[PDB]
């Protein structure tokens, strides 16, 4: 993907615009590029926090149901002190679509509703007057989207949009909204990697863009002690005798990439950490060492702010996950706020990154109701859509490629390999993301009905990734069914590939305060059962090298009669209290030793 | 007490009449007596079940709260195959006061509201027609009632009922009415009394009221294999080698009593355990060999038919109890239906069998708003006081004194002792029990306030139990100063006293469905970690034989703002589902070796 590193603070600057309060109002009937509203102050608005999703800010299901266009606004005074700088506005997540205007240039756009986008904006402000950020936000889906959907529009035109994820189509600025300064030469990107032996020493080779100038690089300590040093655009290798970056504890040395022009410098850190993630055989190694997954499938949402990033929520949640035990997570059907990225990074949490490629199936929704027959075919799943979703994995790519806690790729989650054509859609996505980044594997999320004699894409990816439910969608209730078909399924895609298999989801739906002396489902009791079952099958098989329960938290979905006020699967309640099966994986994931599988 | 024994069917039977649907009407403004509405059918009536509450059966709170006398009334036909015969109507529960008319003619009157009484009509009636009973029912409790309590009429004279003990004032007929039938030779009343020795073998004297006429008896086996043999109004003196009433599984002989006449026979078959109670030092032996109890403190109490008797709720709530490791439990603040003590009988269920004798204490009640200053005064706990108590002890020990599972006598709740007069009042009291029947110890149950260094009256009983509440009331929310207090009042009680130490109630209120990691007060996890501190220091010491936690199910109550709905300190909830201490419990007290204490 273009160019883009997260903003970071060196003796240049960025002033956050996250001031939450925006004017908003909803186009209705898009009436809104017709009269430019970008060209006047906002009419009949009310005011809206900037991040979080508009759906439940103001507790009215019709915005909260609302297809269409939205529009934010906001004045802001550029400092004057940054006069003969470049000033660049950088959006960190407007989610599904997004334009905007400073004041009356538009300068940037985007499709990608996870991932930030920038332009250079230096030639329409300048510093010392106040300029009024006008943003087109649009929530729609199509075929073409990443992930899809289906507008439909009824008799009187009103839109209600369609899609066939499980989690809420949320909405808005979700993330950081930032004016920042960089000197006029550019250190626009750089890309690291690592290698080591047998933990005694090795090197990072390295590559940079440095748009304006030349270029010295300082890799320095915890300490900041300078351990080595590199010359040149490229290259940039220096040998070590490192402390490494490991699971439990996740030591990040400092990359400092300086740009000298002949009048400008630019310094820009970059953390880094000395890992070498690889498979072998059925084995998934970390520093040449056999590793464990434990953890969870997560969402981003809560109660009042959506999918808005909150770093209370991400310090308590974290709390929460270091308690419980779990080592791993994988940010389950989007990309998530690099915050969370930068927090695995410091703290050594593992991390299975996805892009927001789900609901390319169409046999998961159930019930008694026009989808299209073809997956893979024109009208739906089409050669657009192919270019879109290697788009989607070029940005994730090209943001979260440094960071030590990213392990793995994964392109997409439950996607139907039975109707011909998925093979021939996924597999040009997965060599291009190979040579996107050789460094880490790729993973492709396996759904439960794509068994292992069915399923037709899984031989082009590194490692397995299984969703499995059995006890919950089929063998309903049956412990003793579920157990031995669980286990036999297991077996099979280990004899089928030679993978190493991660169960990335596995979950029931739980009614905090449901208890049940008969063991039933949706019980407390249940919950743990169920679990306690899955992981003796994954105690006896080999091949598994990972555990993540579907959902830490519930949280929110479309209306359905198989979602009780959204989905609860999760081990702790939407406002984070936990149910009883949270205190049956602590006891487990604190009882094993560290990154080590259970030997039963 | 009067002479009573329950009726069983031999070849003299019973007809049951808790046909349920009786006419009920409640009398508003004592019209009832004036009228004698016991003359013709009731007055516009209502559809009343009995046995069950009145209260809650018509989910009106008008009802619900009423203070005063409500009427049934029902026809029954007399079988004629009864001509001859001695017919009696016993009611087995009619709470607080009742009297009755066959038609017009008053048969029977009573003040103990769970306990039975009969009179015999056989010259009232004549088989063949049916006549109509009519019962008033009162409800109000002075101070000379067991238990007590202050009626109050407001300004415009309506009732309301005060009392000052937990659970809400159910009444009603709360259990079976039953006409019966038996031969005109009267076996009115048996005793048994066991003896043991080294489990070998020993003997059961015995004692008989059987008004008309000679006496043989057989004891018979489980094959009903004859083993001994007697004759005689009393001694009836055998001995035996037998397999001796145990807790873990309750062998029950059959003393079949027969009473022959010179033209009339009767025989009454009588289940006995040779089972032997007794207390030495700080053990609590049963066959010579020391008991832990485990288990529960109850209630009659269920979620429509109040205090009614029902026989799937005694057949569950012993599949809860059985299932989670419970060996014996204290009928909670009133006799029980006798069907539970035939039941523990049967099955080994020890049981603390406790009189009505609740409430005399005026230290409990906590909030901010006319109670007696002095508790043992004239106008409080007075001399008529004392002699309805030595009458209340006096039924319950008539009632079950030949059961196995009943082990001791418990004759009060939580008094306070503190006020001069106390001992005064209590100390007659015991000493009358003891001599009402020698064969079980002799408890009064400890309140928290009345700490070992306070405490007045414990010297004058057998066996000290306690209901302790560190951590709730007091030391709120602290599990590190409750557990002191806790320890050193319990080694403080037995450096007074010596004797066997029964926590007999300890629990805290757990909301089902409120969870938190905080561990704070409401919470399950709060029920946990304190039931599992105060495990720690019971199995620290030595004198403790006993645990029983407070409730085994949420019960009602007065409303108050200390009472969410009711007392909510179960291990189940009214509906008898789990909280998460519900399987703390069972892992320990099936943990542990049957009626052995955990060495630590
Ligand atoms: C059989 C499909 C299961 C499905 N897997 C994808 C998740 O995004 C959903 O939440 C989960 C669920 O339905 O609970
Ligand atoms: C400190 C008194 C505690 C009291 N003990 C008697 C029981 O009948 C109540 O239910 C119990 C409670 O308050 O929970």
């Amino acid at each position: 993907g273009s160019h883009m590193l997260r903003p970071v603070e060196t003796p240049t600057r960025e002033i956050k615009k996250l001031d939450g309060l925006w004017a908003f109002s909803l186009d209705r009937e898009n009436c809104g590029i017709d009269q430019r509203w970008w060209e006047s102050a906002l009419q009949e608005s009310r005011a809206i926090a900037v991040p979080g999703s508009f759906n439940d800010q103001f507790a009215d299901a019709d915005i909260r149901n609302y297809a269409g266009n939205v529009w934010y606004q906001r004045e802001v005074f550029i400092p004057k002190g940054w006069a003969g700088q470049r000033i660049v506005l950088r959006f960190d997540a407007v989610t599904h679509y997004g334009k905007v205007w400073v004041n009356n240039q538009e300068v940037m756009e985007h499709q990608g509703g996870y991932t930030p986008f920038e332009a250079d904006v230096t030639p329409y402000v300048i510093a010392g007057k106040s300029v009024r950020i006008t943003v087109c936000v649009n929530n729609e889906l199509n075929w073409q989207t990443i992930p899809p959907g289906m507008v439909i529009t009824d008799e009187n035109g009103k839109k209600k949009q369609s899609y066939f994820h499980d989690f809420f189509n949320y909405a808005g600025i979700h993330r950081s909204v930032m004016l920042y300064t960089t000197p006029n030469t550019w250190v626009d990107d750089i890309t690291v990697v690592t290698h080591v032996a047998q933990d005694c020493n090795h090197a990072s080779v390295d590559w940079q863009v440095v748009a304006n100038g030349d270029v010295s690089v300082e890799l320095r300590d915890a300490d900041q002690q300078v351990v080595a040093t590199g010359q040149g655009t490229s290259g940039t290798l220096q040998v070590v005798n490192p402390h490494l970056w490991q699971p439990g504890e996740g030591y990040l040395y400092e990359l400092c990439v300086t740009a000298k022009s002949q009048t400008e410098c630019d310094i820009y850190p970059l953390r880094v950490g000395i890992r070498s993630v690889a498979v072998k055989g059925e084995q998934f190694l970390i520093n040449h060492k056999p590793f464990y997954f434990t953890g969870f499938g997560r969402h981003e949402d809560a109660d009042l702010r959506g999918k808005g990033f909150d770093n209370v929520l991400m310090v308590h949640d974290h709390a929460l996950m270091d308690w419980i035990g779990a080592n791993s997570y994988r940010t389950s059907h989007y990309p998530y706020a690099e915050e969370m990225l930068d927090w695995a990074d410091e703290h050594g949490i593992v991390v299975i990154d996805e892009t927001a490629a789900v609901g390319f199936n169409l046999s998961l929704g159930i019930g008694f109701e026009n989808k299209p027959k073809e997956l893979y075919s024109e009208e739906a799943v089409n050669g657009e859509t192919q270019q879109a979703h290697l788009q989607a994995i070029k940005e994730l790519i090209a943001r979260d490629k440094n960071h030590p806690s990213v392990v793995m790729w994964s392109i997409a989650n439950e996607p139907d390999t039975r109707p011909q054509g998925a093979r021939e859609y996924f597999a040009p996505l997965a060599e291009a993301t190979r040579k996107l980044d050789p460094t880490r594997p790729i993973t492709c999320v396996n759904v439960m009905f794509c068994d292992a004699h069915t399923d037709t894409i899984s031989d082009l990816f590194d490692v397995l990734c299984l969703n499995r439910y059995y006890g919950w969608y089929v063998q309903s209730g049956d412990l003793e069914t579920a157990e031995k078909v669980l286990e036999k399924e297991l077996l099979a895609w280990q004899e089928k590939l030679h993978q190493p298999i991660i169960i990335t989801e596995y979950g029931v739906d739980t009614l905090a305060g449901l208890h049940s002396m008969y063991t039933d489902m949706w019980s407390e009791e249940y919950q743990c059962a169920w679990l306690d079952m899955y992981h003796r099958v994954f105690d006896r098989v080999s091949a598994v090298v990972g555990e993540q329960v579907w959902n830490f938290a519930d949280f929110a979905t479309s209306q359905g009669i198989l979602r009780v006020g959204g989905n609860k699967k999760g081990i702790f309640t939407r406002d984070r209290k936990p149910k009883s099966a949270a205190f049956l994986l602590q006891k487990r994931w604190t009882g094993m030793n560290f990154g080590e599988k259970p030997q039963q």
